[PDB]
């Protein structure tokens, strides 16, 4: 009963239940050649959603993404391209959600992307130094300028998202259509409890990220930090610490148990985790990440796992994780 | 007492009581040469309204229409060009009334038409997957961008049209000026009963289509499906089935009777049917269709029939049709 | 105590108490060479206001005006250029105050004028076929598009002007700043009684036209229709009839009497009439007309007459005219 | 506890506590070479705020400023460029806060600056001939046109600033973010008493100017008008009169006393005065002025003085000045 394509929240924007992101990989960990192959595989498999950000690889991720789109020549109208704005430089005025950086940042992202507009522009995170009204007016402005079709939030609290809606309705501006939130077996609270309320109240959709907790859910770290793994990359010592932390090892213990259900269902752990992220209608789309073609094809195969996630299967997983939100 | 030119609803847009459409014919059933001749004949006879759609002939109808306008060099200010948006591609995001497709779709139609803007952009049909607010904001945006002068609805229910007005007045956006509805002797309810209410309440005008029920009213199918007829064209098996259906034959029976009044008045059946469509002020303009010059000139001659449609004549027709709405 | 420059109504637009119009003369009755000289004389004498219209000489007036501006190279910021829109073609959709013609009409005027925008765009007259809301939205749109700085009305009733303000305040649009009304010794009611109310209520300014009643006030028709006079021009038989009419001769009788006061003051009749038009603060600016340099220099000399228009002088004129409004 | 960078009022625009202005110097008193050096020194020292005006050196200040920015090639996103509009020509319509001059004036400033937009456009002073609504709509328009990111006021009373906010909230326009006010030891009332109220009430920020009272606070006029001093420049006889005035000499007397505290703290008088201007959070940024590199480097050194401005030090200064506002 799964519908591969669904509306992003209550907006009219239709997206595939699975998207492909560019964090770490594009313009960084992987070659442009591998990136091209990954996007082609995604696109050919129905995926129309591709996420990026001005900060990814200091802007190179957007460059690679734009190059592929141009080289492949896919119709712009058949793609949903999203980017996020917060950190776009070292200068004081090159970061934040001020009108100045919103406009300068998106303009610079579009130039790198070789695109006239993105379908959704996201505030990559909350800005405690900029009043909501200024931010909402700036997002509304770029949409009115044809630089984006819609806008959204990322890593914002339920209250801050409602605040953006409040400002939009008071000054007759455009409200946000989606919140890009982290969601995986070890981070469920926000997406399972809070976001559903925002959907029914103000139509906000949930586009989730890091469905494998940066690859931790794959269980490839059951025995240390494998070579070439994200956790072994430069600038990702923070990930390695989380993996080697006390809590990071307790997660591995639970994973081994989840692995049992995986093989018992005839799928891999990553496929179980990803399918798990889509088990509820509440999630509009799960943004995937992959360093090679084997991972992506495996991940996409998660769709076939959905039908096997019965009530019993879900309860067993909850008993194992032991973190089912109230 | 007929006024050849009238306002489209309560808007200031003045249109001829007869327009020329491009469905099936332009870029499809007829040659560009024949299309040029038909439009010239229309224009030279006072017709200033020409309708098309992104979906007609996969966009070719708009191409032919734009070519003629350019080749003939008529002043853009002397023309009322309308197009409709819903289905503009095979991709998921290439259909619907989302802001994304509204903007991408109209932009693509304008490029094909070689025009900077259309006078009216229509939503070709209702979109159950896009909230009215998003659609109304998108229509308002393209009007503000100078891509269209006004917007309208097509195949929308009275309630959905009122809903668009509601959103427009609540968020101070631009309301629709017209609804493009089917109207002929075998489809009267909506146009005769509901649309008049929308005109007096929210100024919505009625621009009607298929005045001959795709040619069925001409009675050329009194004996099967004549060669080259629309019903015998590829992709129009649906029309042939309606003609050969039980109800389709009962219509022919009534037509034969209507034919009596036609010849009794000194006009053809198509002229009687078309003049009938304009008998009431409620209809701002009737969109004509034609595959050759004989049909168009005949159709235009319907204007001369109007004066003969007395109360008695109208009552006789009602008795024959037996479908006068309450 | 006269201030040569004053605000046009309550707006911030500052105009000279005297402007130079282009009706009949520019691109028509006079040569481009004479037009250039007249504008230069005006500009050099402090006049910054120049009025035209899409209908004047079928658009040639705007062409000549734009040529002079370009040839002389005066700073655009030192000029106040106004044009009026209603009749811009023979086609049905080429006339009126519909959004379509407002945009097409002004765009075409600007191209002829070789200007990016006019300071004020006027609706040349009321349009009974277009709802006020559509007209006000269209004027607001062109101002927002940078095609005009402000907009105004011409030949509108006090109630229709208040209606435009009503729509502007209800839908948060831009209200009109001025009404271009006829004003001379034989047409005082509207300007003296009604316009002052609009100024204090909604800040509307009064820019008056035909201060010499098309030249009739000069008294050059005291003995028929002199050669080369406007009344003897082709297409102005209507003016000749008004002059030769019973009322037209009764005006001449009164003029002869006014002539007495003129010579008694040391000025010409035209100078007395023009100075009379500016005697009250209510009039922001009087638009002058002239076929040669002698008339213009004479007319401009009306400024020196103002100081002599005492209460007694004004009362004597009222006794003669006998048309002082209540 | 000083934060070099702070928000300009409640807006999201982040500026350095010290800015560099161009009045008198750029394109005038100093060479383009010296101007380039001064800006480079400022920029390299963290200063991101540079102020100018259409009136400075008849537009040359903006030309020099734009040349430096272009020659140095600093990222536009790392700069906060502000300009002020009021007097942009000799013609009547070339001055004021009318929509006409706002648009023409800023457009001309941007061309001279070789920039697409300024971060903040200021009304250089109040305009008693233009209604607030017109001015606020014009500022909102240029911001919506991408010609400026924000707008502000300069030399406006607290009530006039609140009036601009009132109009903005009534017609849903954009309110001002900052007021550029004079602030130095001999002008404290407005900035110390009134502006703080506007900050808490409507978020208006305080960007101050002439922190050395045009150089008077430096005490270089303790013995007349030194050569090359601003007071000895052409067109600045007004400054010399203020210095040589009775009150101007009484200020010198107080300065000599302040000098005691300066040397007693280990800093110069200008450093004490400038640091004094930043002692309170109320001031977002102090705009500096300098004719040579020695002055600028000295002035910037005022930051190190801030830590020494204890309560006692501030009280001693108040006792000396004897002008502490109520
Ligand atoms: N809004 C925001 O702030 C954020 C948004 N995002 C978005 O979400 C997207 C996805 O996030 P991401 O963290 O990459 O997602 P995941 O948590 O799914 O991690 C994907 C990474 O895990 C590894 N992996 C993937 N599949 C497999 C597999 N089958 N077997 C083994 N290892 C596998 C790969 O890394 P390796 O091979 O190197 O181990 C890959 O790069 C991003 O690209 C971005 O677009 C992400 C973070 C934040
Ligand atoms: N908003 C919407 O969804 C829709 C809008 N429209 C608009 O309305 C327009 C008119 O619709 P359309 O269905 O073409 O109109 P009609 O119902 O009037 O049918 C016209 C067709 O009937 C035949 N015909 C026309 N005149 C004669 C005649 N005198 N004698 C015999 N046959 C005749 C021709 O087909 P043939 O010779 O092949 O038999 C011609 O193509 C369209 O072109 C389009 O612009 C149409 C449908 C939907
Ligand atoms: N909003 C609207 O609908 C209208 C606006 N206007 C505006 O107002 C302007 C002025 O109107 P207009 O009717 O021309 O003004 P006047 O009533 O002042 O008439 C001017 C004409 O009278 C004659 N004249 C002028 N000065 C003298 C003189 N000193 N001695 C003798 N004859 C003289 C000239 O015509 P001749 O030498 O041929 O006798 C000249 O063309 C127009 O150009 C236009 O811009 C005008 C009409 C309508
Ligand atoms: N909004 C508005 O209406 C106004 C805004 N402003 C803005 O504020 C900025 C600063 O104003 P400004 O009056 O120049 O500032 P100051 O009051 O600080 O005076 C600076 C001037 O004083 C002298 N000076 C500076 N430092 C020293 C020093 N250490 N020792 C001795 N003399 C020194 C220099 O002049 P010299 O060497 O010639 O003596 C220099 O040009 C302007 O450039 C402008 O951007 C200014 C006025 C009005
Ligand atoms: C998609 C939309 C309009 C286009 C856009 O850029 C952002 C949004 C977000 C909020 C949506 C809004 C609508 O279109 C109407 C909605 C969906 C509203 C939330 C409640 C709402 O007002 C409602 O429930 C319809 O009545
Ligand atoms: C034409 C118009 C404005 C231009 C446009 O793009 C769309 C519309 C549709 C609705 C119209 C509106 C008007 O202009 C004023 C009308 C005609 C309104 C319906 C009721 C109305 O408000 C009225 O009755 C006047 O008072
Ligand atoms: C000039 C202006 C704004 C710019 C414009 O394009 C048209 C107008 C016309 C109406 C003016 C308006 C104002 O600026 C404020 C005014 C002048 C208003 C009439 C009453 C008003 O609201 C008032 O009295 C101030 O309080
Ligand atoms: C920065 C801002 C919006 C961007 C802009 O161009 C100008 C302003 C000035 C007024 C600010 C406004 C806000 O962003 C919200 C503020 C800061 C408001 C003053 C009160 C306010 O409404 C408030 O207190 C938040 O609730």
């Amino acid at each position: 009963m799964l519908q591969f394509y669904r509306n992003l929240g209550k907006s009219g924007l239709r997206v595939s239940c699975l998207g492909l992101g560019t964090w770490v990989t594009f313009g960084g960990q992987i070659t442009d050649e591998m990136a091209e192959h990954l996007m082609t595989l995604a696109y050919d498999n129905g995926i129309n959603l591709f996420d990026t950000a001005e900060v990814y690889a200091a802007g190179k991720a957007e460059v690679v993404l734009g190059n592929i789109i141009k080289k492949k020549g896919w119709r712009r109208s058949s793609l949903v391209i999203t980017t996020k704005i917060f950190a776009g430089g070292k200068a004081e005025t090159e970061r934040g959600l001020s009108r100045k950086h919103i406009i300068e940042g998106l303009k610079a992202s579009l130039e790198r992307l070789q695109l006239e507009y993105v379908d959704v522009v996201f505030a990559n995170r909350p800005d405690p130094n900029t009043p909501m009204e200024e931010t909402v007016r700036a997002m509304t402005h770029v949409i009115n300028q044809g630089m984006a079709m819609y806008w959204g939030t990322s890593r914002w609290s339920s209250m801050e998202i409602m605040e953006a809606y409040s400002v939009a309705r008071q000054f007759n501006l455009i409200p946000p259509i989606c919140e890009q939130a982290e969601y995986h077996m070890f981070q469920r609270e926000k997406v399972e409890v809070q976001l559903p309320e925002l959907f029914h109240k103000i139509g906000v959709g949930a586009m989730t990220w890091s469905p494998l907790a940066c690859g931790i859910v794959s269980g490839k770290y059951d025995s240390g930090i494998p070579p070439y793994s994200r956790a072994s990359l430069k600038g990702y010592q923070w990930l390695k610490d989380k993996i080697l932390s006390e809590e990071g090892r307790r997660q591995q213990a639970k994973l081994k148990e989840l692995q049992a259900i995986a093989e018992r269902l005839g799928c891999t752990l990553p496929q179980l985790a990803i399918a798990w992220c889509l088990r509820n209608e509440g999630v509009s789309s799960v943004l995937l990440g992959a360093s090679n073609a084997e991972q992506l094809m495996e991940n996409i195969g998660a769709i076939q796992v959905l039908p096997k996630l019965s009530s019993s299967i879900v309860h067993e997983i909850d008993s194992i994780l032991g973190n089912k939100p109230y």
